[PDB]
This record gives C-alpha cells, structure tokens and sequence, in this order.
C-alpha cells in the first residue's frame, strides 16, 4: 500500500496468517462460523504480540550480560492509548499485517478500533512518560516504566443535555493481551504501623501488609529490536489478611482498593489518604524491585552508577525518603553516605507552577501512615536548613520559605522542596518554565545550587504521532527525503527546500483534505453530525481547566456568531470550530465551561442565517485513540493559555508535527516552536509573561475590558440575559461573575488581540497556496520537539549514559 508500512513478504504474510487461525482456534476458542470482530482483534493482537517476545526476551538477557546503568522512569500515569499499530508499525509488520487481514477477508482498521484505550493517565503528564518510553526503547536505553496498573483509568466522558457525565473506565474488562502478570516477583508495602528505637538502628513495626503484584507490559523500540518493559503494580490483600470469615474476606477490597482507580485531577492536588497510599505504594514496591535487581547485577557506593530514578513531578515523591529509609533502616549504611547515594541517584523534573497543583501533605496524615518516612523527612530538613543557614547566615526568612515543612493552620509537607533536597537535577519541561521557576517558584534554591536546574523540553514520538496517525503525511516526505526522519526528526528541515516546489505543496495540501474527509464521515459515523468539509477546522483538544482559556475561544465563537447575524450577506471564511477534553469530576467551573460550549453550539449550529458558515461542535470523550483522529485532520491549532501558567503543553507539537497552524500565546514550549518555525509562520497573540506581571501589580480589573469593548460587552450581556439558556436564564451566571470579579486567568485581558489575530488566520486562510507554504514552513522545522531529542538531553546531562541507535540481532 504505502512505503513507510514495511514490505509485504509472501513467507511473512503466509506466516501471519496461519498464526491468525492458529489463535482464533486454540486462544480464542472459535471458528470462522461464530467469531466476532473483537474476537478477530484478539487473534490479530496475539499475532503481532507473538512477534515481540523473542525480542522481548533478548532485550532483557542483553541488558543482564552488559549491565548498562538502569533508568527507572516513576510516575503515577502512563497514558498509552492503543498498543496494536503501534507494534506494528515499531516491528515494520503494518503492511503484511494488512495484507495477510485482507487476505483472510477482514479490514485491519476496523480491527484496530475494537482495541480499547489504555487510559492510564489525565492527559499531558500521562502521556509525555508514553512517548518517553518509546523514545528510550528507540534509543536503546536500558529503561524501565514504573506505575501503577489502574483498574479503571481516565472515565469515559458522555455528553447528556450538554452536561458531562462520567462513567468507569473498564478497560480490563475483556483483557489485556499486551500485559504480562508476573505474580511470582510479588512484593509486600507496608502501611501504618509505628516506629520503635532499638539498640542498633529504628525499626517500623506493627505495619499492615499490602502485596504489590507486578505486570509487565512491552516497549518495543522502532525497528531497532528493542524491547523495554514497562511494570505496573497492582495492589492484592495478604491471605491472611483480616484473619466473621465472610466479612475478613470481603473486606480485602479494602487493600486492593489502592490500585483501583486513576484519580482524574489534571493540574490540581488533592490530598485525599487514598492517594498518599497509592504514592507510597507504586514507591515502594518499585525500589525494592531496583535493590533486587541492583543486588544481582552490597556497596551502594556504584548504585548511583547503575542507577538513575527520574521522578514523574512529586507524585512519586517519597522514593526519597523510602531510599533513605532503606539504605539507613535496612542496610545499615550511615546516614550521610545513604544520602549521597540517594541524591545522586534522584533526579525530579517539575510540570507545573500552578499554586493549586503543587503537592502539600499533612504532617498528620504522613504521621500516620508513614510514621518512619516523616521522621525521615524532619531529619532530612534538618540537615537541609543548616545548610541553608550556613550559605545565608541570619536570613531567617529564606529558612522558613525553603523549610521542606511549612507553618500555619496544619503543618504540611512541601513535596516540590523535598525533591529539590533529595535529587542531584531538577529540571522544567520548557524553555520558559525553567526560568520561571529560578525567578520565582524555586528562586531560593537555584540560589543556594544552581548547578542543579535544568530545562529539558517536552516532546514528542514521531511514531505514534505522525507515522502511526497520518500515514498519508509520513508518506509524502518519505518520497521526498527518505525514511530516516522517522528516528531523526531533525531531518524534516530539508522539506524547506520543496516550500516552492507546486508538486508538494499540492501533496501537502491533498493529504489534509484527505484526513479532514476522513475525519468529518467518522464524525457523522459514531456521533452522527454533519459538517463542512471545506471550512477550517479551528481545534482546541486538551483537559478542560481554566489557565487554558476553552472561555476565551467561546468568546471568539460567539464574536464570529454576532458578526454574521449583524451582516448576514457578508462573506466569511467557513468555520468548524471544535472544542472537547475533560473536566475533573469535582471541578465545577471545568463542567460550567462544557455546558456553555454545547449551549453555544446548540444556538450557532441551529440559526439558518449561519448556514454551514460556521459550527461549533464538542468532541466528546477526548483521548489518545481520538487525538490521533482529529489531531492530522486540524488547519487551527488552539494554545491559548495565559502567558506562564501552561508549563510546556504537547498537544501544541503535535499539531504542528501533523500540518495545522498555530495560534496561540507565548506560553510554554508555544515559544520555542515560534522559535524554530519563524513568529512570521507563527499566529502569535497577547500578553507575555511579563504583561501578565505588570497587569497583577496594577491589579486586574475585568471591568475596564468590558467597559471599553462594545463587542465583548454584547457577549456578556447575552450571556446574563439567558441568550444561550432560554429555559435557564441565569444558568452562566457563575461564569460571568468570575469573569467580571475574579478571573484569575485575565481571559478579557486578551480578547482583542485574540480576536484580531483570528482575523489574520481567516485571511490567510482565503489564500491555499500561501497558508499551505506556511505550514510546510512548521512541518520542517518541528524536529527539535521529538521526544527523542528531549531524551536524548536526560540521557546525556542527567542520567549520564549514552543514547544508541544500533540495532539488536532479532
Ligand atoms: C497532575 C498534576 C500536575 C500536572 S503538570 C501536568 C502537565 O504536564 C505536561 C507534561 O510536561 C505539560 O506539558 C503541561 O503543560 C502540564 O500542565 N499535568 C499534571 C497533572
Ligand atoms: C497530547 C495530549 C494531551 C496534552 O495536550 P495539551 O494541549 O498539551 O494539554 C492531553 N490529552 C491527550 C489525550 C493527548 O493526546
């Protein structure tokens, strides 16, 4: 079909085939007269995995004989998606797979859309720690995926009356093929408890017992057959446990409940026990699998040269105390060189510096679950702010604003400083992010050492998120430049030599009708509604939260919408404007938010006088599997946060990697990639970070924007009349009273640039040739933001270790 799919071979088509029938028959136990397309799946599923194994193996017993330094990647959410093309196309069997289907009279595609998402994370953070995992197997780094295996992941989002509706994720539900129980590397968490002082060393006493059980998952590197293994702890209740006998029994859900389920905050903490016991535990049992591993390969003087443990954000805090805990309670080593080894061995990387989703545990409930791990921590403090103390002598306040323990009406825990204290590199994940964070946030300790931060910008796999979700794309650059690229990103710069040439820009230009063709029939297919094909296809796909401003695109949708009914025979560009992520369950400004989209929609998709002119749809249930949908299909891409609230954000690289121009703020990685492409290919708009400072010391007053827009007035003003909730006429009442009186994201603070700006793209847009140019200009230059380059920066000035693209005998 398309070169960048593998060959074909008649052997290995012949092969998958009689593998296909061998699984339908003796795994899936059925026949040809009773199979079902899921049952199809599976066999498919079974076929591909077979091929991972042998390499699987070989990969493991390699890094046995070798024993490379060992990454261990914590972190509480691994958004995987779909696991079947992704095999395919890493293994170079996506054509012969869909040869050897065709054959067998069945359409691989639809066989690939019975696979259920793996939806282990929220969404960014989830999903950077997926496409870290491909790049460290693409780039033959002997590196581990530590977490937990949710039982149910992000919830499946329904849309009823325009209200999001939540229901469980029950994605195991007809198994996982890709998954590995290994039940006999089981280890026991401990919980509660207290700590007794003996003789010789403290010993944490009287715990209760939870089993880790371990499943391993495959992570195979692109054509390079490599294999890594990504393990997720499950949580299951001692035998014993609890031992009326039916009750003892039933009650075993009690520690099992630790590995049930995702809690869905994105950007948010909430200090609820639960998830403190699911912190500890995925920590836990996963430095007892590296000292087991490390013990094979008693001087943890090498441990820190074998290995390195990055840390996902704090969730995966405590493995800094948990080391200490270890090294110091159970090995006996002396307090200071335990510390050595745990700081050399730690590395944390930062995602956010929203006040809202820093981590901040109290004491009482660390005092009661984790008595040893808090005495840890005072001890850890301690020593920190004597430090301090000496480095700033008499400074007193810098002392209480870097104490890992912070003062008031609860004593709780700075986890941010803790593993600030306890990692040898700390590092943002923009450009932007990591200065933000030594002039604000973390100015105190980029003071004391500055040797420690690091930037180390996001990214993302060009497998999963080009190769794998537009094919037609990857395959007209092929033609031009080869396949390399694939690995090597860099590479998409020599596309800048065909920005002239008509027979690419036609090319460039057919692929994206093509995907938007594709993607307004599935529209009409699983959600049955109609659009228009030919108009742009202006996206904003991300969790639903307010430092991402979906308000300030309603507001634009609804400028549009004015605008038309004003001068209804007046020409516009035809647009399709599409909206959709999540909100948080509890978050109730996020679900006020979604309401207002679909009301919007429901009176923008109805008035005869819009025509097809413009549509206002919401994607309902966002995830990997629909990212890869919409994504290649988009012309807008929407990244409009505030200035200094969107660390780095990747679904922005996304978009550019697939062909879609950006609008958006100088927020996060946005700046680096106006960087690379050129602000003149860039739709840059608002305020920068320092605006957005000089407004705060002002002050910000809504006020004054609605006072001195005529247009914005109108918005708010339909909005408090009821215009868009006939039946509710004060249903957004608590959005525009937040807009008005505490908007701390300052949507009205960019709504005239934002809308003159969208004014600019429109043009562009009446111009084909032009805009098409304009983003050959993006394409070429989205190199630096694979995930394979970001990688290859941790490997390099933090891990320590060497990236390698030398292929494995398979
Ligand atoms: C829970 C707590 C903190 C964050 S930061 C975060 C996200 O992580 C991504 C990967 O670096 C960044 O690109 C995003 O800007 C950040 O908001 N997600 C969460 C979820
Ligand atoms: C890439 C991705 C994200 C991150 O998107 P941003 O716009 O950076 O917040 C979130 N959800 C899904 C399903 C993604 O694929």
């Amino acid at each position: 079909q398309i070169s960048v799919r593998g060959l074909a071979g008649v052997e290995n088509v012949t092969e998958l085939k009689k593998n296909f029938n061998r699984h339908l028959h003796f795994t899936l136990v059925k026949d040809r007269n009773v199979a079902t397309p899921r049952d199809y799946y599976f066999a498919l599923a079974h076929t591909v995995r077979d091929h991972l194994v042998g390499r699987w193996i070989r990969t493991q017993q390699h890094y046995y004989e070798k024993d490379p330094k060992r990454i261990y990647y914590l972190s509480l959410e691994f958004y995987m998606g779909r696991t079947l093309q992704n095999t395919m196309v890493n293994l170079a069997l996506e054509n012969a797979c869909d040869e050897a289907t065709y054959q067998l009279g069945l359409d691989m595609e639809e066989l690939e859309e019975i696979e259920e998402d793996a939806g282990l994370g929220n969404g960014g953070l989830g999903r950077l720690a997926a496409c870290f995992l491909d790049s460290m197997a693409t780039l033959g780094l002997a590196a581990y995926g530590y977490g937990i295996r949710y039982e149910f992941g992000i919830f499946n989002q329904k849309i009823c009356g325009g209200w999001q509706m939540e229901e469980a994720d029950d994605w195991l539900r007809y198994g996982n093929p890709w998954e590995k129980a290994r039940p006999e590397f089981t280890l026991p968490v401990h919980f509660y408890g207290r700590v007794e002082h003996t003789s010789q060393g403290a010993k944490w006493v009287d715990t209760q017992v939870v089993l880790a059980m371990p499943y391993d998952t495959p992570v195979p590197g692109y054509r390079n057959n490599v294999v890594n293994t990504m393990r997720l702890w499950s949580a299951k209740a001692p035998n014993d446990f609890n031992l009326g006998y039916i009750q003892a029994v039933l009650d075993r859900n009690l520690a099992e409940n630790i590995s049930r389920v995702l809690y869905p905050n994105d950007n948010f903490f909430e200090g609820k026990e639960l998830r403190l016991k699911q912190e500890y535990f995925v920590v836990a049992a996963t430095l007892q699998d590296i000292i087991r591993r490390f013990k094979s390969s008693t001087n943890f003087d090498a441990f820190p040269d074998k290995v390195a443990i990055q840390l996902n954000d704090t969730h995966p805090s405590l493995a800094i105390p948990e080391l200490m805990r270890v090294l110091v309670d159970l090995e006996r080593l002396d307090w200071d060189k335990a510390w050595e080894v745990t700081v050399k061995t730690c590395a944390y990387t930062n995602h956010t510096v929203l006040p809202e989703a820093l981590e901040r545990w109290p004491v009482h409930l660390l005092e009661t679950l984790l008595p040893r791990h808090l005495q840890i921590i005072y001890e850890i403090n301690q020593r920190f702010l004597n430090r301090v103390a000496a480095a700033f002598p008499g400074d007193v306040d810098r002392l209480r604003r870097m104490s890992l323990v912070e003062e008031g009406a609860v004593k709780r825990i700075n986890m941010a400083h803790l593993c600030i204290a306890g990692s040898h590199a700390v590092n943002g994940v923009a450009r932007i992010h990591s200065e933000i964070l030594k002039k604000t946030i973390f100015k105190d300790f980029y003071e004391l050492e500055p040797h420690k931060f690091q930037n180390k910008t996001n990214g993302i796999t060009p497998r999963r998120w080009l190769v794998l979700c537009n094919p037609g794309l990857a395959e007209i650059i092929a033609e031009r430049i080869g396949e390399e690229y694939i690995s090597d990103l860099d590479q998409l710069r020599k596309l800048l030599s065909y920005v002239d040439d008509e027979a690419f820009i036609r090319d460039v230009a057919k692929v994206k009708q093509e995907n938007k063709l594709k993607f307004a029939a599935y529209l009409e297919r699983e959600y049955k509604v109609h659009i228009n094909p030919n108009s742009l296809f202006d996206v904003q796909v991300k969790r639903i939260h307010e430092y991402k401003r979906q308000l300030l695109n309603c507001l634009h949708v609804i400028t549009l919408y004015n605008r038309i009914k004003k001068e209804p025979n007046k020409f516009v560009v035809p647009r399709t404007v599409m909206i959709g992520g999540k909100a948080a369950p509890g978050y109730h400004m996020a679900k006020m938010i979604i309401k207002l989209i679909t009301a919007i929609g429901d009176v923008v998709n109805h008035d005869p006088v819009v025509g097809d002119r413009l549509r206002v749809i919401f994607l309902e249930n966002y995830r990997v599997s629909l990212a890869e949908k919409v994504i290649p299909a988009a012309d807008l891409s929407e990244q409009i946060s505030t200035a200094g609230t969107e660390a780095s954000g990747t679904g922005n690289m996304k978009f550019m990697l697939n062909g879609a121009l950006t609008i958006g703020t100088m927020d996060g990685a946005n700046v680096e990639m106006a960087e690379e492409a050129g602000e003149e290919n860039f739709f840059i708009f608002g305020m920068r970070v320092e605006d957005v400072d000089r407004l705060d010391q002002r002050g910000y007053n809504a006020q004054e924007y609605y006072d001195r827009i005529p247009e914005l007035r109108q918005i708010i003003e339909q909005l408090s009349s009821g215009f868009f909730s006939p039946k509710q006429p004060d249903l957004f009442k608590d959005i525009v009273n937040m807009l008005m009186h505490h908007d701390r994201f300052k949507v009205f603070a960019d709504y005239e640039e934002y809308v003159k700006c969208q004014e600019r793209v429109s043009a562009l847009y009446k111009n084909p040739r032009e805009w098409t140019r304009m983003v050959i200009r993006n394409i070429a230059t989205s190199g630096k933001f694979s995930s394979d380059r970001t990688i290859a920066q941790y490997a390099r000035e933090i891990w320590g270790v060497e990236p390698s693209r030398q292929r494995l005998p398979a």
